[PDB]
C-alpha cells in the first residue's frame, strides 16, 4: 500500500507567476508531503536490519514524523515523535489521528531539542532513532525517485533546481540525479531563511519557515552538488504560499511559498527561455491556523 | 493545469480492515477531494456556453465550493459560496485562502438554506449557479473519469460498488459504467446516513456525516442504476474515520469512514471473495476541529 | 496481466505534419494494436455468461485474430481462427506464435468462406463466436477506456475526432462520450476507402487499406454520433504512413497512414487552433513486406 | 514528443512460468525496444555538447540503430547506421522506414568492419560516433530511469536482478540502484551465451541470441555490481521465447527467452517467497523468419 502511493506525484508549470517555473506537487503523497519518501526508505532499511523490535522514536518539524506515523500505522510499528512546541498544531492532531505518540520540546531549542528529547526517549524504550539527518537513506530516496522522476518530468530539459534545505535530503539525491546528467549546464540552488542563514556561512537564529532552516548543516547534505545559496525572508515565504493559492489554485505550505519565491529570483537571473524547476513539500490545509 | 492535475487517483486494499474493500483515495485530488471532478465538468461547461461573464455562485456542504474556488482561482473567475454554519471550520478557511467569498447560512435550514441563499446572491450579483443538484455534467464528470478508473482499477471484477449520497454524482456516473459492464453481476448500493434516511423511504433529520444526506432525493440521483440503501449511523462513520487513519495510515474523512463502515456490511452479506469498492471523497486535515 | 496492460495508451502531437494534429498509440498495447480493448471485453462478457467451455472461434483476417489468441493464450482458452489462406505469412506466424488454430478458407472468395467456417466449427465443437461486428461490448470498450482516456488526454478541449470504420467500434464508443460531453461543439468524422465508400453510399470495392473498409455497415456502429464521412485513397493511406515514419519516427500501420492522412484533410478545413485526434491503430513492422 | 514516450514501461509476473518471475516489458518503448532510453541519452549528450552538426554515424546490428533512427527521424538528425551486410531484410526495412542511411559492409567478417567504416565515415563527413560499448550516458539512461522504475514496481523488494549483457548498459545502471538500495541484499546476475561465454573467462564464439554477447567485455560494463554469471544455450533461449508467446500471450523477442530462461535457473536456486526481475529487452514480430 505504502510502497505504491507514495511518489510518482505531478509537476505543474506556474503561468499566472512566472511560466519558467515548474513546481512538483509532494502533496500528493498519502501522508500529504515529500517526507514519505524518505520515511519510506529509512523505515524499509531498519526493518531490514532489524531494528525496529521496539519501533521508532525520531525528532521533527512535523512532516518526517507524520510519514513515519502514516508507514508505522500501517505495518505495525509503535511511533513516537519529538517535535518543537512551536510548529503548526495542525502537525500535533495528524500524529494523534494516526495513533503515534508525541513529546514536545521547547522552541527556542528548535530542532536540536528534539533530537536531545527523540536520543533519551530512545534509550528509554529502546525505540529506533531513524536519523533523518544523518541516514544515507533520506538521500537515496530523492537520488531513486525524486530525482529521476524531475529528470523524465522536465523533459531533461532543467536550467536550475531549486530547494530549500532541512534535512538537505532532496537537494542532495536530486543534486546528484541532476548534475549527474547536466553537469555544470544545471544550477543547484540551495533555499533557507534570511533569519537563519548557515549555509551561507551565517548564524542560526529564529524563523518563521516550517520544515526548512534547521540552525545547523546537515551531515547528508552532499555540499559538493550545490552551485549556490539563496535567502528568503518569512514574509516572502508566507506572501507567495498565499499567491500560489489565490492565482495557481494551488493550496501549498509556507516553505512551498520559500522555494517558489526563491526559484522566481533564480528565474529572473536567467533568460526568458529558462527552465526552473523547484519542489512544493506540503499542502496548505495543515497551516490553517496561521497561513 | 486543473484539467491534468484532477482524477486518475489511486485505489488501496483495505486489509487491516476487511480484505475485500478497495478504497480509491479521492483526496489525491489538487481541492483534496472527489468534487473536483464534477466541478471541472460543470465549470468547462458553463464557460462554453458563456455563462460565466459574472463569475459562479454555488451552495456547497464544503467540497464542492473549494474545487469551484480552486478552478476560479486559476481560471480567473469570481467565486461565491454559500455554506451552512455548521460544516468543519476548515472549509471556510480553504476557501478564504483560494480568494473566494463566503456567505454563511443557518445550520437548521441545512442545504435548502444554502440553496436559497445561493439563488439569491445569484440575482443580486448576476453570477451563475452551476446547480449541483440538477446539473448533469456532475454525473457526467463520474461517467467519464472516476467510473472508468474504478473499472480497470478493479481489473473489471467487481461484486459491489458502495457509495454515500450527496448530489448523487458518484454513484449515478459511477453506476451507470458498471451497470453497463456487469449488468446485474455487480450491486450498486446507496449509502444514506441512519438520522436522514430519505432513499429509504424516510424523514429528513440533523446528521453528522458532512458531505452526505441533503434531505432531499437530487433531480440528478440516477434510481435505475441503484439497487440498494444502507444507513450509517454518525458514531459508526467517524469510528471508522479513525480506523482508517490508526490501522491502514489512511488521513480520510467522516463520509469515507461512512462509505467503508457500509462497505464492510456489504461485503459480510457476500462471499469470502467478493470484491466490494468504494470511495475516500476526502481528507481528514479538512475534519481537524471535529475528527 | 492483460486487464492490467491493456489500455491507457499515449496521445503524441504530430508537429512535422500538422501540429493541430494528435494521435492516441494504440501499438503500445501488449498485442500490438486498439483491439486488444474489444477482444478483452468480449471475452470478459462471454466468460462471465459461461458460454467459453468449448473454446473460441473467430473468423478474423486482422488484428481481431491476434488480441484475440494473445488473450486466449494467457488466460487458457482455446482459440480457433479463420481466414481466407490469401493472409500474409507475417500474420500467420503471429497468431501460431500465439498458439492459435489457422482455419484456412479458399481465397479470393474472402472473409464469408472464413464467417461460414466458423460457422461450421461452432456448431461441430461448440466452440463460441465473438462476432466482432455484432458484439456491443466491442463498442463498450471504446466507450469505457478509450474515449475517456481521449476526453482527458485531450483536456477536454477537441475540436474534431477522426477515425477509421472497420468493426465501427472505436468511432462508435469514443464517439459517444465525446459527443456526450460536447455535443455539437465536437465533429466526428468517420474515414473510409475511396475504392469502398459504403458508408458515403457507395458500393463495396477491393483496396488495400488494411484494417478499415469491411465493405458493408456494421451492426455496431453507431451512427447517430457521425457527422461526417472521408473517404482516403489507398495511396495517400500508404503515402502517410511511410511520412509517419520517417518524419515523426513514429512506427504505425497503414489503417494509421489513413486516419492520419483523414485527420491532415479535416484539420485544413479548421481554424488555426483547431484540435483534432485521431487513433494509430497498429504498428509498421506487422506490414514489412508492402508498406 | 521522444522524451515523453520512453520508458515508464510496464512489469508482469510470469504465473504460467514461474510466479517468483517479474518481466519488465521494453517492448512498449516507441522504439519497441529498451535501447531507446540509451539512445535517447546518449543523443541529448551530444546536442548539449553541440557534438550533431554533421549527424550521427554508429555501427549497429540491432536494437540500437532502430532506436537512433527514430530519435533522429524526430529531432531531425542525419543518421547513418553501418551493418555488415549479413543482417535481415526485417531490420533492413525498418532502419529505411525511419529514414537511415545504411551502409552495409562485407559480412561473414562482422562487426568489426561495420566499426571501421563508421570510423572512416565519421571522418569523411564529420558525423559523430555514440559508441554505445564506450558511453557513459548508456549507463545513466538505466541509472536514472529503468533502475527506479524497477525498484518501485517491485515495492522495494527484489532478491535478484537478471539481465543479459550485450552494452553491459542495462545491468550496470539498474545494478547501481539495486546495489546502492539492498547491498548484498540483492543479486545481480548477468547473463550470457554459453557459446561466447567471456564474462564467465571463455572464449568469443558464434552464437545465434540476438543483442547479447558481444565477445568482449564492455568498457562501460560496471563489474562492481555484479555478483555472478549465468549461461545459456541458444535453444533454451528460442525455446523460452516461444513459450512465453504461447503460455503469457507475451510477444516478446530472443534476447527475452534468454533472460527469462536465466532468471529460472536463478529462482530454482532460492526460496518459494524469492523476488526476482527481468527484462524483456525487445518484440517477437521483429524475428518472424528466425522465431
Ligand atoms: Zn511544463
Ligand atoms: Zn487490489
Ligand atoms: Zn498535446
Ligand atoms: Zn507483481
Amino acid at each position: 500500500m505504502m510502497e505504491r502511493l507514495i511518489g510518482s506525484t505531478p509537476i505543474v508549470r506556474l503561468d499566472s507567476i512566472d511560466s519558467r517555473i515548474a513546481l512538483k506537487l509532494e502533496k500528493n503523497n498519502p501522508g500529504g508531503s515529500v517526507k514519505d519518501r524518505p520515511a519510506l526508505f529509512m523505515i524499509l532499511d531498519a526493518e531490514k536490519r532489524g531494528l525496529l523490535k521496539n519501533g521508532i522514536v525520531e525528532p521533527t518539524s512535523g512532516n518526517m514524523g507524520i510519514a513515519i506515523a502514516m508507514i508505522g500505522a500501517k505495518r505495525g510499528h509503535r511511533v513516537i515523535l519529538t517535535m518543537p512546541e512551536t510548529m503548526s498544531v495542525e502537525r500535533r492532531k495528524v500524529l494523534k489521528m494516526l495513533g503515534a505518540e508525541l513529546v514536545l520540546t521547547p522552541g527556542e531549542l528548535g530542532m536540536k531539542g528534539a533530537v536531545e528529547k527523540a536520543l533519551e526517549i530512545s534509550r528509554e524504550t529502546g525505540a529506533h532513532m531513524l536519523n533523518q539527518f544523518e541516514n544515507p537513506y533520506n538521500v537515496y530516496s530523492h537520488q531513486f525517485t525524486t530525482g529521476p522522476e524531475i529528470l523524465k518530468q522536465m523533459d531533461y530539459q532543467i536550467d536550475a533546481f531549486v530547494a530549500g534545505v532541512g534535512t538537505g535530503g532532496t537537494i542532495s539525491g536530486v543534486g546528484r540525479v541532476l548534475k549527474g546528467f547536466f553537469g555544470n549546464g544545471v544550477k543547484i540552488v540551495a533555499v533557507e531563511p534570511a533569519k537563519s542563514p548557515v549555509l551561507s556561512g551565517g548564524q542560526p537564529g529564529k524563523h518563521a519557515i516550517q520544515g526548512i532552516g534547521a540552525g545547523f548543516v546537515p551531515k547528508i547534505l552532499d555540499r559538493s552538488v550545490i552551485d549556490e545559496v539563496i535567502t528568503v525572508e518569512d514574509e516572502e515565504a508566507y506572501e507567495m504560499a498565499r499567491y500560489l493559492a489565490k492565482k495557481e489554485g494551488l493550496l501549498v505550505g509556507i516553505s512551498s511559498g520559500a522555494n517558489v519565491a526563491a526559484a522566481l529570483k533564480v528565474a529572473q537571473k536567467l533568460g526568458p527561455d529558462a527552465r526552473v524547476v523547484t519542489v512544493a513539500p506540503d499542502h496548505a490545509e495543515r497551516y490553517l491556523s496561521i497561513l
